[PDB]
């Protein structure tokens, strides 16, 4: 069992807070993150712990334990650095194509793993891909998001391995263009209607000129409106892993 008895974790700096939990930096045999949940959100707690326990993979945020006294707390490793989102869209940081692809490859490894464990992420986006120490991808759920929704998710079960695939295609888009899709649509409501209705889809011409042919192909395959035309992560992982053998 992975329960951590009361009194063992030293709870430090409050890191961020939301409708569904508050996260602190912690000390428990070194640095951890501690996510506090209110007593009323027990079910959420069990469900989040339930999925985290199912995972042991270098590109997934490492689950370490939980506490029921005196609070509902989830304990993960601590990551240093910032979200892929922050790297791509908030910092003049322009990655090299080799680095971009390596990020794609690691994200794909993580997502491939999650699906192998029968886990649909449901909320994949660049805000949830942590660049631990600038190098290693840690996929988790850091939320406490329409841009990454498949048309079928938009329309309102809509969540599948293939809706995850689509979100990942949108991550690919960000990596390959540096931008977010639909940057030219000032209206969130418009994006929801048009993407749902079929009317709207990302402009793939916005990609870097040094973007690999195999990657533009892949991206577009991940973004297919009919979810059954989208490829699975083993294929995706294999095409990327092949592509990265451009060394
Ligand atoms: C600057 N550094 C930090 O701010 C920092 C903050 C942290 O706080 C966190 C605490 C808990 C979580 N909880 C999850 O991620 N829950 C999760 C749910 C579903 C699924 Cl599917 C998964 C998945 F995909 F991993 F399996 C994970 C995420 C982040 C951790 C490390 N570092």
């Amino acid at each position: 069992d992975w329960e951590i008895p009361d009194g063992q974790i030293t709870v430090g700096q409050r890191i961020g807070s939301g409708s569904f939990g508050t996260v602190y930096k912690g000390k428990w045999h070194g640095d951890v993150a501690v996510k506090m949940l209110t007593p009323q959100q027990l079910q959420a707690f069990k469900n989040e712990v339930g999925v985290l326990r199912k995972t042991r993979h270098v590109n997934i945020l490492l689950f370490m334990g939980y506490s029921t006294k005196p609070q509902l707390a989830i304990v993960t490793q601590w990551c240093e650095g910032s979200s892929l989102y922050h790297h791509l869209h908030a910092s003049e940081t322009k990655f090299e194509m080799k680095k971009l692809i390596d990020i794609a490859r690691q994200t794909a490894r993580g997502m491939d793993y999650l699906h192998a464990k029968s886990i649909i992420h449901r909320d994949l986006k660049s805000n949830n891909i942590f660049l631990h120490e600038d190098n290693t991808v840690k996929i988790g759920d850091f939320g406490l998001s329409i841009l990454w929704m498949a048309p079928e998710v938009i329309r309102m079960n809509p969540y599948s391995f293939q809706s995850d695939v689509y979100a990942f295609g949108i991550v690919l888009y960000e990596l390959m263009t540096g931008q977010l899709p639909y940057s030219n649509i000032n209206n969130r409501d418009q994006i929801i209607e048009m993407v749902g209705r079929g009317s709207l889809s990302p402009d793939l011409s916005k990609v870097r000129s040094n973007c690999p042919k195999r990657m533009k192909r892949l991206m577009a395959e991940c973004l297919k409106k009919k979810r059954d035309e989208r490829p699975s992560f083993p294929r995706i992982l294999a095409e990327i892993e092949e592509l990265a053998r451009e060394l």
